[PDB]
């Protein structure tokens, strides 16, 4: 099972750019640190779940075929909340019908990770849109309700070492958990639509507690307001995830990086890119433009 990168006919860096702009200038018109709905997170978090649906093994899943768009995924507990991310994209997809659904999902998450402050993210279109029979069945995202040997064991299904597992994770940074969503309540950090290596910290300098959240689900609960899943603090608890969060907690820089590769990665997993496609492109921020 082969997804080859199709550059959508004739466009280039510039048309990308645009639906980026597009992007960033409604985020910047949608997105409020008070709101309940964080747009921006939606983003990021659904170019991921888009793309976590991926079986290294045969391919199936992943962000190419943009099938976020069927019933079935659209409709996976797990991307609970992620509607919001699809009606924030559906005016863009409109002005730039042009662009593939998954090349659209995975741009959104860059974007909304590039305007909130965090890594460049390059990324490479190409994606293109596969029939509804091709929808990965639900349950292919992970549960928080688990340990560190779980979450190894998923990433290892998405190709991701422990590195770029634990750089990932730090994405929880952005956000917070919405018990009708996920069965899971409170702010990772700073819930202020920035993309920072607060994930790390809180987790390395907090006083965290186990607790049960109003759905009967544990989550552990910092004296600050914060929380982790299960999952989250599998990252403290598995000594080789810790010395890498210890990493990232002291070293903004570097997170940044590897979570730009792991991004990337992640949002590139199953397609294959011929060897004359465009090299990936790296987006301008508003305010690097001056917008
Ligand atoms: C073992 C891995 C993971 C699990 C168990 C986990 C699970 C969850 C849970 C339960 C939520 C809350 C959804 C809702 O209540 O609104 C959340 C949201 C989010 N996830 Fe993860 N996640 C994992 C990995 C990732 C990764 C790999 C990224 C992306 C690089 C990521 C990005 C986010 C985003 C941006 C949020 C905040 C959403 C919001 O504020 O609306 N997650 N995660
Ligand atoms: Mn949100």
């Amino acid at each position: 099972l082969v997804h080859v990168a199709s550059v959508e006919k004739g466009r280039s860096y510039e048309d990308f750019q645009k639906v980026y702009n597009a992007i960033a200038l409604k985020l910047r018109e949608d997105d409020e640190y008070e709101n309940y709905i964080g747009y921006g997170d939606d983003l990021v978090r659904l170019a991921w779940h888009i793309s976590g649906t991926w079986d290294k093994h045969d391919n199936t899943g992943g962000s190419y075929g943009g099938t976020y768009r069927f019933k079935k995924e659209f409709n996976d507990p797990s991307n609970a909340g992620l509607q919001n991310g699809f009606k924030f994209l559906e005016p863009i997809h409109k002005e730039f019908p042009w662009i593939s659904s998954g090349d659209l999902f995975s741009l959104g998450g860059v974007t909304a990770v590039q305007e909130m402050q965090g890594p460049k993210i390059p990324w490479r279109c190409g994606r293109v849109d596969t029939p509804e029979d091709t929808t990965p069945d639900n349950g292919r995202l992970p549960d928080a309700d688990k340990d560190a040997g779980y979450v190894r064991t998923f990433f290892q299904r998405l190709n991701m070492n422990d590195r770029e597992v634990v750089a990932l994770m730090g994405a929880h940074a952005l956000g917070k958990t919405h018990l009708k969503n996920s069965g899971y309540e409170g702010p990772w950090g700073a819930a202020n639509n920035v993309f920072t290596n607060e994930f790390y910290l809180n987790l390395l300098n907090e006083d965290w507690k186990l607790e049960k959240n109003d759905a009967n689900n544990e989550q552990w609960d910092s004296k600050s307001g914060y929380m982790m899943l299960p999952t989250d603090y599998s990252l403290i608890q598995d000594p080789k995830y810790l010395s890498i969060v210890k990493e990232y907690a002291n070293d903004q820089d570097k997170f940044f990086k590897d979570f730009s590769k792991a991004f990337e990665k992640l949002l590139e997993n199953g397609i294959t890119f011929p060897k004359d496609a465009p090299s990936p492109f790296i987006f301008k921020t508003l305010e690097e433009q001056g917008l």
